């Protein structure tokens, strides 16, 4: 049983290859996750320079396995029933007014961590815009809700929600997230009935680290199944 795997205290580790309106980045992820809590403590650092788009737009690319499912929902738990093989998660976030984000990811375990390996492939931002301007308050939120649906043909997952990117001068800048998760294995995963999670971060800066950085809290939970 993958969820077995979680039990405890898990290390993490995460990998991000960018390329944003052809200009190139790397991310190094480091930390744990705590699936009993659904809490995540994650440090990122830029390995290349001050990132050409804000950390928040970055955030929910850079470990859904770490939701806490309820006991009455663990069934539903298609990201741990897919480990330890793992599986791909991609996404295409829709910037209102500005580009998109095209993310293809792997998370699996590799040893006893959890990795989660990233390529990100960003067009059609606006350099007068609020990503590649950086205008988005260094903050984190909660939600929208991640809804996740079943997807039989896939034998896996696919989910919808909308993220509100705070405006440093006022307003929010809509980021519309569009996902899809497949089994990296052959094994028997778990296909859910409707839920979602609920999510709320914590962005923060480490004060002894000198490279462009995102220390990062999270907390991840499932519902949305009654009785």
């Amino acid at each position: 049983k993958g969820e077995e795997l979680f039990t405890g205290v898990v290390p993490i580790l995460v990998e991000l290859d960018g390329d944003v309106n052809g200009h190139k980045f790397s991310v190094s992820g480091e930390g744990e996750g705590d699936a009993t809590y659904g809490k995540l403590t994650l440090k990122f650092i830029s390995t290349t320079g001050k990132l050409p788009v804000p950390w928040p737009t970055l955030v929910t690319t850079l470990v859904q396995c770490f939701a806490r499912y309820p006991d009455h929902m663990k069934r539903h738990d298609f990201f741990k029933s897919a480990m330890p093989e793992g599986y791909v998660q991609e996404r295409t976030i829709f910037f209102k007014d500005d580009g998109n984000y095209k993310t293809r990811a792997e998370v699996k375990f590799e040893g006893d961590t959890l990795v989660n390996r990233i390529e990100l492939k960003g067009i059609d931002f606006k350099e007068d815009g609020n990503i590649l301007g950086h205008k988005l308050e260094y903050n984190g939120w909660c939600g929208d809700n991640v809804y996740i649906t079943a997807d039989k043909q896939k034998n896996g997952i696919k989910a919808n929600f909308k993220i509100r990117h705070n405006i440093e001068d006022g307003g929010v800048q809509l980021a519309d997230h569009y996902q899809q998760n497949t089994p990296i294995g052959d094994g028997p995963v778990l296909l859910p009935d409707n839920h979602y999670l609920s999510t709320c971060s914590k962005l923060s800066k480490d004060p002894n680290e000198k490279r462009d950085h995102m220390v990062f809290l999270e907390f991840v939970t499932a519902a949305g199944i009654t009785l």
